[PDB]
């Protein structure tokens, strides 16, 4: 059992709800919260400006240090950092960000780095800002993560789209 409320379950693993990120992760405090990172760890807006807006900018701090001593991710990659006041740790994964030019096919590889926790609050990868089809990117996920993972949707319309369009 677990404290996640309110979801739809879509598979044996993989459970949705309409939901912003950032105050689903205050309520819950999850173990694993996802953040749709860029490469530089730059959390500018998204689903990133919002969780680090969240953390008072503390997220950045530490995603500064990180990035200076490591330098940037790879598309496709993950660190996992602390999850400040919203989690216990943050999981920085990198979807490729079609408003970029990115592969696509680095989607499948973004939502393997799921499958290194045994559950998550994550959003779609890829979704929003960076550009892609968000019933893709469900599709992905579905097909890719098997561990269990639990989806928050911000736009109501598009998770009734979501739901609704599921096979
Ligand atoms: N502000 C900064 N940003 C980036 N880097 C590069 C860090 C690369 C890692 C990779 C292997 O070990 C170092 C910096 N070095 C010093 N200051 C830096
Ligand atoms: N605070 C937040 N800001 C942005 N997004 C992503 C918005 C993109 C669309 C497409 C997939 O889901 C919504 C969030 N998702 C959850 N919480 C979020």
């Amino acid at each position: 059992v677990n404290s996640f409320s309110g979801y739809l379950k879509l598979t044996d693993n993989v459970y949705i709800k309409n939901a912003d990120i950032v105050e689903e992760a205050k309520k819950v405090k999850p173990t694993v919260v996802v953040n749709a990172a860029n490469v530089y760890l730059k959390h500018g807006g998204g689903v990133a400006g919002a969780l680090n807006k969240a953390t008072n900018n503390a997220m950045q701090v530490e995603s500064d240090d990180y990035i200076a001593t490591n330098g940037p991710l790879k598309v496709g990659g993950s660190c996992v950092l602390s999850g400040h006041n919203l989690a216990k740790h943050c999981l920085h994964v990198v979807g490729p960000n079609v408003n970029k030019g990115e592969d696509i096919q680095l989607l499948k590889s973004a939502y393997e780095n799921f499958n290194q926790h045994e559950v998550l609050l994550a959003p779609l990868l890829s979704a929003g800002i960076f550009g892609a089809d968000p019933i893709h990117s469900l599709r992905v996920c579905v097909d890719t993560v098997r561990t269990n993972v639990y989806l928050a949707v911000f736009d109501k319309n598009l998770y009734d789209k979501l739901v609704s369009s599921f096979l």
